[PDB]
């Protein structure tokens, strides 16, 4: 009924039925305002949901939350290269905070039966060269567990 | 290089990846316990910084501040030292029990603090819906020293 949960700085136990929403953060401190930002958060699937239709519900959640949010395109997406490698999907899109046009990426994928897991690019500019690098070098080394 | 860079492996419950050496952490973990009280349980991690000139007491001082501002009717009830994990490994720290009324409910609150990674400091806070005995405070410190620092 214990079992084990991993972060960054070391290792605890937590009791099965616990629920899991924590959200991590990547920031460039000092420069926020000009710097991409990376983002892992979680999610349960509906009952009966696959994720074409997880992710058809973030995006109308999206367009009703959000400043006039935009989706720019979608497309297969993969977090490894190894034969274990979590294959899912990913958008691009924008949306307006302020003054701002904020440009995100998201891709999602089932990690374990039922749990989606959501990987988030945030941009105050539009996508580069560099954080496409950033995006796809990102995904692509991703290691499961297990 | 092939075997390894100025960029930094990091690891979640789900897997790891290389986060490059510019980014901070600022991850904030949430577990919803289990529980049919109104209130469920909930355990937070988050990361931090010591502020120039200031330490652990002092950093406790300052998120007890903060909880006073955003926590209605916060009473601190106990404040004590605190270790996470055991042997060579473990984690000298400091922590508080406290309440505050979540709703209309009452609610019980745990806050320990670590530098577990170096020049950085790792809190977990506990909201229960359970008073605190000697019994609750024996299984929160016994959970602490059974983390494994990496």
């Amino acid at each position: 009924m214990d079992r084990p949960y991993r972060i960054q700085e070391g290792c605890f136990v937590l009791p099965e039925t616990f629920t899991d929403r924590s959200v991590n953060i990547f920031i460039l401190e000092g420069n926020e305002r000009t710097s991409p930002s990376l983002n892992i958060s979680r999610d349960t699937l509906k009952p009966d949901e696959d994720l074409p239709a997880y992710i058809d519900r973030q995006i109308a959640l999206m367009k009703k939350n959000l400043g006039q949010h935009r989706v720019l395109s979608r497309a297969p997406a993969q977090a490894g290269t190894g034969n274990d490698a979590l294959m899912g999907e990913q958008i691009a899109a924008t949306h307006k905070s302020g003054k701002t046009e904020v440009y995100q990426r998201q891709a999602g994928f089932i990690a374990t039966p039922g749990k989606v897991l959501v990987f988030t690019l945030t941009s105050p500019r539009p996508f580069d060269d560099k954080a496409d690098l950033l995006w796809n070098t990102w995904l692509a080394g991703f290691q499961p567990d297990k």
